[PDB]
């Protein structure tokens, strides 16, 4: 639904950002 | 409006993150 | 404040995502 | 909790975006 989709997209973005920061370190 | 713009930006960010994750895989 | 900071960070992230998508195209 | 985690992920994403923009400049 409109609430579970926005949540899922947010979690995906956060995971990608954390991975990128770990690569730069 | 102030509600549709923040939603659109969020969807754009999520799509970009998904694409990046697919490239890394 | 706690409301203007989260908004500013969100706009910054959206602009960065749009720029990245334009580079990939 | 479900409120502190979403906030933390958001801050992490914003910091990563700012760093990327600084590198492009």
């Amino acid at each position: 639904s409109s609430d579970p989709l926005v949540v899922a997209a947010s979690i995906i973005g956060i995971l990608h950002l954390i991975l990128w920061i770990l690569d730069r370190l």
